[PDB]
């Protein structure tokens, strides 16, 4: 099977399909044929709606500045060009000595449900793979051959674990098995390639699940060695357990359109790590607290910074997490006040949050129901909080 007939593959209806579909018949006029892909058909099959509308023509990225040499076109480096309509942009990508047949561009994608073709021309997709069972039973498909996939882009091996994460959808048996193995391959791919592709897995709103998956295949480990060092067998530990939660809550928060923090879910885990860190060297060398905490941040950072690229932007803020949570300690006759104005605030106290919950510690979470009433309160309340310390 290497084609569906308009109706009968799964009601595709040009109907849920966008203005995007606007710019498929501007192709389809002045000349070329044009046809969308992954993010939106693979779901879309299923019936669910599509996250982005991710467009591929034949036509040359120069045919289309050529076509669409009027629209607010922007977005440079080869091919992928970005045509904008507003709250809907449409990403153009053309096949690829470096281009070639439609069914070129397919061997060089890498997943089964995550690359089907059509046209409104046809209202007909097309599976050069086993695409349409995959998606059928629930099951993930690198295209190729995998041993060779990930030796040449590692970086495949790391959406193979995010999309089963997403979709409650297993891997396949054969996708599978190469990684635990060549797992730590990921070491050479520049840290900051990395960074990007730990967000998408994560903080999309699906980490929980997501990260299950991946501390089971060893690949966890290379991201954050930093933290891995830490988890106990048991599995109970706060930092264990805090990550669970800071997770919980994000597939949550974001399963609820809410913007979320990203530099929060670093300072987030990380916590601890830096933490045991801040803890040794305080005393394995004579400096003070204030003090030896300042460099555990450098070193927790430039280590696992190292491990991948952190903007100094998610650094900074990062950094200004914690050094609060070392100022809503000091209760401060006056000194509240001016937190509470403190721009990255809000921060500080979700994480004390659930910081005093895992730790499970009294004096803390007594201090958090403190900052708790004491934040909404009125002027005249928090007048006088601040007046039963002294």
């Amino acid at each position: 099977v290497t084609v569906i007939p308009r109706e009968q593959h799964a009601i595709s209806r040009k109907d849920i399909s966008e203005n995007a579909l606007k710019v498929m018949y501007r192709l389809n006029k002045a000349g070329y044929e044009a046809w969308l892909v992954g993010g939106g058909v693979r779901d879309l099959l299923l019936g669910k709606k599509p996250k982005d509308f991710d467009v591929t023509t034949n036509a040359t990225p120069e045919q289309v500045r050529k076509l669409f040499r009027n629209c607010r076109l922007v977005g440079r480096r080869f091919r992928l060009a970005h045509v904008m309509f507003g709250p809907e942009i449409i990403e153009v990508a053309t096949f690829r000595n470096i281009f070639g047949s439609i069914e070129e561009d397919a061997q060089r994608r890498d997943f089964t449900i995550n690359s089907l073709y059509y046209s409104v021309a046809d209202f007909t997709v097309r599976d050069y793979v086993g695409g349409m069972k995959d998606l059928k039973d629930g099951v993930i498909r690198l295209i190729g051959n995998p041993e060779t996939r990930y030796r040449e882009d590692p970086v495949r091996m790391l959406r193979a674990v995010r999309f089963a994460a997403k979709l409650g959808m297993r891997i396949s048996p054969e996708t599978a098995e190469p990684i635990p193995r060549l797992a730590t391959l990921l070491n050479d791919i520049p840290p900051a390639h990395l960074f990007e592709e730990s967000l998408k897995l994560l903080q999309a709103g699906y980490g929980y699940e997501t990260y299950k998956l991946l501390c089971e295949y060893h690949l966890f480990q290379p991201l954050f060695p930093t933290i891995t060092r830490y988890f106990t067998e048991n599995g109970d530990s706060p930092m264990e357990r805090i990550i669970e939660q800071v997770l919980k809550n994000t597939d949550t928060r974001i399963h609820n359109d809410m913007r979320v923090n990203p530099a929060f879910l670093f300072a987030a885990m990380f916590w601890y790590p830096l933490l045991e860190t801040a803890q040794k060297i305080a005393q394995e060398s004579g400096l003070t607290y204030h003090d030896a905490f300042a460099l555990a941040m450098n070193d927790v950072l430039d280590e696992a910074c190292r491990s991948l690229a952190i903007p100094k932007r998610l650094t900074t803020l990062t950094r200004d997490i914690w050094q609060l949570q070392l100022r809503m300690s000091r209760r401060q006759g006056k000194r509240a006040w001016k937190l509470l104005e403190h721009p990255k605030f809000r921060a500080a106290y979700d994480l004390l949050a659930l910081r005093a919950e895992v730790e499970r510690n009294a004096e803390l979470q007594r201090l958090v129901k403190w900052w708790g009433e004491f934040q909404v309160s009125a002027p005249p309340d928090q007048k006088g909080m601040l007046n039963e310390l002294d």
